[PDB]
Parts: structure tokens; sequence; C-alpha cells
């Protein structure tokens, strides 16, 4: 599924996302942005062998099963085919987790890289949250 914008952005709210650990809504819908263009099927093959899924591009080395990452883990306990479905709860949940983790929204190097420090507000603009 592709998101719409202030879609996500409700769905991201709905789900509990909205300032948790203290990051707004418009920097996770930034995140998804860059990460994945809202798309949920998004996956990406990581030069490690790993491989990231979903909308917020969630990697196979830490947090979800692929079978075919080896030495990983699974701390969010789930197979990794679960991040890419229209239905954004996998995804969210397991977000949560990873940022948590110590290093915050730096986990995903594409918001460090391409939202933090910009106008995330702008991302939640006109959206009926
Ligand atoms: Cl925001
Ligand atoms: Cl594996
Ligand atoms: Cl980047």
């Amino acid at each position: 599924k592709v998101f719409g914008r202030c879609e996500l952005a409700a769905a991201m709210k709905r789900h509990g996302l909205d300032n948790y650990r203290g990051y707004s809504l418009g920097n996770w819908v930034c995140a998804a942005k860059f990460e994945s263009n809202f798309n949920t099927q998004a996956t990406n093959r990581n030069t490690d062998g790993s491989t990231d899924y979903g909308i917020l591009q969630i990697n196979s080395r830490w947090w979800c099963n692929d079978g075919r990452t080896p030495g990983s883990r699974n701390l969010c306990n789930i197979p990794c085919s679960a991040l890419l479905s229209s239905d954004i709860t996998a995804s969210v949940n397991c977000a949560k987790k990873i940022v948590s983790d110590g290093n915050g929204m730096n986990a995903w190097v594409a918001w460090r890289n391409r939202c933090k420090g910009t106008d995330v507000q702008a991302w939640i603009r006109g959206c009926r949250l």
C-alpha cells in the first residue's frame, strides 16, 4: 500500500507513534517519506546481506527474521514480511522498540541525514489529525 501523507500521519497517530520517545509526528512521517516514499512494500538489500523492510525500512540484521541474514537477531519477534503489510501495526510496534534502543531516531540514517533539524512539522501541515 502506498499511503498518502496525511493518511500515514493519521495511522501513525492512531498507533501511538505521535511524540513517542519525544519524536513528533512530523519526524516519523519525514522518516517514512525518505525511507520508503510511504510504500509499505518497499524492500532494499544492504551490502552486509541484510534487508530493510516496509514503510520505515526496518533492518533484518537486528529487528526481524527473514531466514537469509546470517548471524542476525529478531528483536521485534516478527517475520520481516509482517513489515510489508497494508496494516502498519507491526512496523509501528517494532519502530517503538528501535527508537528506544539508545540512539533515538538516529537509528534511521535517512532521518539523521534528511529530517533531523529540519522543519518536520511541514510533513503534517494541513492534516486533519
Ligand atoms: Cl511535527
Ligand atoms: Cl536469518
Ligand atoms: Cl541518507
